[PDB]
């Protein structure tokens, strides 16, 4: 298990997300679904000139898996996935510069819901989750598990768990007062409201 | 000079853009600026683990260059640029699937301004231009010039013109009745309206 420190600006972004009074929390799902869409676009583009890219899995889609027992909402995609380097480098984002722009925007009247426009939408997972676990598999690497409960550090380990084939799995360990996001009609409402133009199937699992 | 046929679905997207009565043409600039932002994000991300990626040019920005003599509006960025393969493969887009989703959306009430959400925003250049020339330079290839006046075909040639260092240059040969997009206050208005959260400098050249 390797423990790393977040870059200062990312710890601050996470602190802002966690600490700010801000009711419109539901947007975390749209931001995660959108990152999944972007990863799927990437593998699909690569497959256009190299069909073998899809050897690790031909279907391009997203599953939403609520689990009330464990209190987790899981967002799985079969997109391009991430290498160990992508994971350590702020999950494939340009987070330092994105955080800088987001902060300026907030100072000038933007609100937290606009986070995705600064390319750090992943971190909005902290609006609802106390701990976030990311399992990922890229064609060019082995499966890894990234994890953080914020607090300025994250871990990375080689994942021994069930093999994924290819893609990214975001496991949200939901805060005690955010269990509405495990409820079927609430998830369906949010998907329909914010993710109506996502070009891949989104399957909501039932329990 | 190599001449290629557009895939059928792209020729149809272009025909739709060109033929539909649709007044809100100004959005082409926001879509091009946004593609440039995405290319810049890409090179910046690569530079995070490999500083030499920026050997071909350290500054990450966008220039807007109107030229009333030639009737061209040029959008230059110093982003990641495109290889010959990217160019032939619909300028690095997943255009067939993106066109499919855009068409469905239009049929269900979307309008042309939402084109960028389907990842084929580049083609909105045809709302204002009769011919579009794209000059591009990727670290992994030499400089190329892609060109199309629609009509179902595009060309690709190795570019002999002034060397770019790295990035993408979109030269819009504007339609005779679209010269307002060469006017300073009109360009400035559009940038301010639609591109206020682009995290790179956008320099509007004067003539
Ligand atoms: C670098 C590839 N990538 C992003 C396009 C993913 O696999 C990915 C998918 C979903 C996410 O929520 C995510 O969080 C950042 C990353
Ligand atoms: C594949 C890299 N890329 C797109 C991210 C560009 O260089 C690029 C930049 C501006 C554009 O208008 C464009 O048109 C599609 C492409």
């Amino acid at each position: 298990v390797e423990t790393f420190a977040f870059q200062a600006e990312i710890a601050q972004l996470m602190s802002l997300i966690i600490n700010t009074f801000y009711s419109n929390k539901e947007i975390f799902l749209r931001e995660l679904i959108s990152n999944s869409s972007d990863a799927l676009d990437k593998i699909r583009y690569e497959s256009l000139t190299d069909p073998s890219k899809l050897d690790s899995g031909k279907e391009l889609h997203i599953n939403l898996i609520p689990n009330k027992q464990d209190r987790t909402l899981t967002i799985v995609d079969t997109g391009i996935g991430m290498t160990k380097a992508d994971l350590i480098n702020n999950l494939g984002t340009i987070a330092k510069s994105g955080t800088k722009a987001f902060m300026e925007a907030l100072q000038a009247g933007a609100d937290i819901s606009m986070i995705g426009q600064f390319g750090v939408g992943f971190y909005s997972a902290y609006l609802v989750a106390e701990k976030v676990t990311v399992i990922t598999k890229h064609n060019d690497d082995e499966q890894y598990a990234w994890e953080s409960s914020a607090g300025g550090s994250f871990t990375v380990r080689t994942d021994t768990g069930e093999p994924m084939g290819r893609g990214t799995k975001v496991i949200l360990h939901l805060k005690e007062d955010q269990t509405e996001y495990l409820e079927e009609r609430r998830i369906k409402e949010i998907v329909k409201k914010h993710s109506q133009f996502i070009g891949y199937p989104i399957t909501l699992f039932v329990e």
